[PDB]
C-alpha cells in the first residue's frame, strides 16, 4: 500500500489486526529512515514491538490499539509540522514515546491510584502516577537486550532519546495540559516559534505540545471512529466507578453517565473546553494544521446534534 494511501488522517487501528498493526508500526519506521540512521536490527524491532504489544493490556480505550493510534498520528503531526527541525535521534525518540506511553494502562485514572493509596501512588508520591510508571517500563522494555532497538546510539545521542521520551510520555498527563496551554499563547503573543533547531528546551516542549495533540486522537477523526473510541473511553470511566463503588471510594461525577446522551455531553465539554482551543493555539504556531480545526467543528456539529435530539425527546 502506498504511504500516501496508509498515512491519511482517517486512519483508524480499531478495524486492524494484530498483524496488519505490527505492519504498520514498521512502515513508520521505514518512512522515517530511522532504521537505517541507527542501523536497527529488524530482529530487535520486531521483538519490541512484541513486547510493547503484549505489555499493553486489553482494555475497552488505553490498549494496543491505542498506542497505535498514537503514533500514526504522531507520524502525520512530526510529518506535516516538525521535519525541518526534529533531529534524527528526537524522531526515533517520539516513535517509542508514543508506542509506549500507557504501557499497562488498566483503565483506572492517576485519581485511583491516589484515591485508593495504591503501591504506584506511594512509589511515585501521587505526582504523574500513570505516566512515570508507562515511563520507566518503556525503559525496562527498551533496555533488554533482545529489544534494544537504540542500541547502536552514542553516549549524547541516547541521553537526548531518553530526556525526550521521559518528557513527552510525562506530558500526556492531563494535569499539565493548561500547563503546556499557557506556554503555547505566550508563544503565539511573540510571533511563534522561531530558530527551534537551535532550541533544544523549546523544540522539546514543542515534542511534547505535538505527543500530547496525538494522544487526544478522537476529536480530530472522522466522526465514526470518535463516537467509538470515546464510547470506549466512558466505558473505561463507568468500570472505574463500578470498582470505587465496591472499595467504598469517591467517584467523580462525569464518569457516570453511561448512555448515548451522557456521551454526547461529555465530549461536547471536552471539545469546548480542552480540545478546540489546544487546537486553536497549535494552529496559530504551525498553520499548517489549522485543517483539524475543520474536522474538530464537524465532530463538534455531530455531536450537538445527538445531544439536540435527546433535548427535543425530553
Ligand atoms: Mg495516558
Ligand atoms: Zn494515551
Amino acid at each position: 500500500l502506498a504511504a500516501s494511501s496508509l498515512f491519511t488522517w482517517d486512519f483508524d487501528a480499531l478495524d486492524k489486526s494484530d498483524e496488519d498493526l505490527t505492519a504498520v508500526c514498521v512502515r513508520v519506521f521505514q518512512e522515517l529512515h530511522v532504521i537505517e540512521q541507527f542501523n536497527i536490527d529488524e530482529k530487535k524491532l520486531r521483538k519490541w514491538l512484541q513486547k510493547v504489544r503484549t505489555q499493553y493490556n486489553k482494555n475497552p480505550f488505553h490498549n494496543w490499539r491505542h498506542a497505535v493510534m498514537v503514533l500514526h498520528t504522531t507520524y502525520l503531526l512530526l510529518t506535516s509540522v516538525a521535519t525541518e527541525f526534529i533531529t534524527e535521534v528526537e524522531l526515533l525518540a517520539m516513535l517509542i514515546a508514543a508506542l509506549s506511553h500507557d504501557l499497562d494502562h488498566n483503565g483506572l485514572t492517576n485519581a485511583f491510584h491516589i484515591n485508593s493509596r495504591s503501591e504506584l501512588a506511594l512509589v511515585y508520591n501521587d505526582q504523574s502516577v500513570l505516566e512515570n510508571h508507562h515511563s520507566h517500563l518503556a525503559f525496562e522494555i527498551l533496555l533488554e537486550k533482545g529489544c534494544n532497538v537504540v542500541e547502536n546510539l552514542d553516549e549524547d545521542e541516547f541521553k537526548r532519546l531518553r530526556a525526550v521520551i521521559i518528557n513527552c510520555i510525562l506530558n500526556t498527563d492531563m494535569a499539565t495540559h493548561h500547563t503546556k496551554l499557557s506556554k503555547m499563547e505566550e508563544v503565539n503573543r511573540l510571533g511563534g516559534f522561531i530558530n527551534l533547531a537551535e532550541n533544544n528546551d523549546q523544540r522539546l516542549f514543542v515534542l511534547a505540545v505535538l505527543l500530547h495533540t496525538a494522544d487526544l486522537h478522537n476529536p480530530i477523526k472522522p466522526f465514526e471512529s470518535n463516537k467509538r473510541w470515546s464510547a470506549r473511553l466512558q466505558k473505561e470511566f463507568n468500570n472505574q466507578v463500578e470498582l470505587e463503588a465496591k472499595m467504598n471510594l469517591p467517584s467523580l461525577p462525569f464518569m457516570r453517565g453511561n448512555d448515548e446522551e451522557s456521551l454526547a455531553k461529555g465530549e461536547i465539554g471536552f471539545i469546548n473546553f480542552v480540545v478546540k482551543p489546544w487546537h486553536q493555539q497549535l494552529s496559530q504556531a504551525f498553520p499548517k494544521l489549522d485543517f483539524l480545526l475543520d474536522t474538530i467543528d464537524a465532530n463538534l456539529a455531530e455531536w450537538k446534534a445527538i445531544a439536540e435530539s435527546y433535548r427535543q425527546m425530553h
